[PDB]
This record gives structure tokens, C-alpha cells and sequence, in this order.
């Protein structure tokens, strides 16, 4: 322990690959984030002025997937801007607005144990 911690890629997809799999098990309220939003084929043209920092599902899940991340709250700030954007773009009377509350609720309840144990 007298070592600088080291993530490995394997480490953090077996810690953190449950947390996001949570996500993608809500039906409906993940659909809207499974995917890059594409603003010309989703009818919201200006969403790229308001969302500068893209993020979604897939792509966090590449980023495990491939080894992108070092630290375990690397994944962990990449689930929060996805919401973030979602919560900044969407008006609370929408139901992505709605589903992204959900899995945020969701998430909070997986991550805080798994972060504990990570250590
Ligand atoms: C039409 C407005 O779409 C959006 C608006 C905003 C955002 C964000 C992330 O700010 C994302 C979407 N995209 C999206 C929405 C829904 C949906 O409302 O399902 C009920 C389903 C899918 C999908 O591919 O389901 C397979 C994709």
C-alpha cells in the first residue's frame, strides 16, 4: 500500500460496468441516453449551443470499455455532465427531464457503495 493506487482498466469495468449497466436497465427512461443525441435527427437544432460537452451511455461505456478512464470519479463526472446536459437543455415538463431524474436517483443508489469499496 506504501504505492501509487493504480486503476486498471479491468479494475474499474468490473467495479463500475454494474453501476452503468443499472442505467441501461431502465426501460423507458434510458432510451433517451443510450445514444449521442443528434440534434438535426431529434428536431433540436440548437442543442450543441447549450450542450458543449456531450456525453451519453455508449460512450461511457466505450470509455470502460477501451480503457479511457484512470481514476474510478473519471466515470463518475461523465454520468453527472450527462445528466447535467439533460437537466440544462430539457424543460422539467418533458419527459426526458423526467427520465433523467430517475436515473439519477438510480445512479446515486449504485455508486455510493461501489466507490466505498473501490477505496
Ligand atoms: C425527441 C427528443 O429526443 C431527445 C431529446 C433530448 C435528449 C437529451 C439526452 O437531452 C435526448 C433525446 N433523444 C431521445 C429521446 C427519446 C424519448 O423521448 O423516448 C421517450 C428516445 C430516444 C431513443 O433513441 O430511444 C430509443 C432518444
Amino acid at each position: 500500500s506504501m504505492r501509487k493506487k493504480i486503476f486498471k482498466p479491468e479494475e474499474l469495468r468490473q467495479a463500475l460496468m454494474p453501476t452503468l449497466e443499472a442505467l441501461y436497465r431502465q426501460d423507458p427512461e434510458s432510451l433517451p441516453f443510450r445514444q449521442p443525441v443528434d440534434p438535426q435527427l431529434l428536431g433540436i437544432p440548437d442543442y450543441f449551443d447549450i450542450v458543449k460537452n456531450p456525453m451519453d451511455l455508449s460512450t461511457i461505456k466505450r470509455k470502460l470499455d477501451t480503457g479511457q478512464y484512470q481514476e474510478p470519479w473519471q466515470y463518475v463526472d461523465d454520468v453527472w455532465l450527462m445528466f447535467n446536459n439533460a437537466w440544462l437543455y430539457n424543460r422539467k415538463t418533458s419527459r426526458v427531464y423526467k427520465f433523467c431524474s430517475k436515473l439519477a436517483e438510480v445512479f446515486e443508489q449504485e455508486i455510493d457503495p461501489v466507490m466505498q469499496s473501490l477505496g
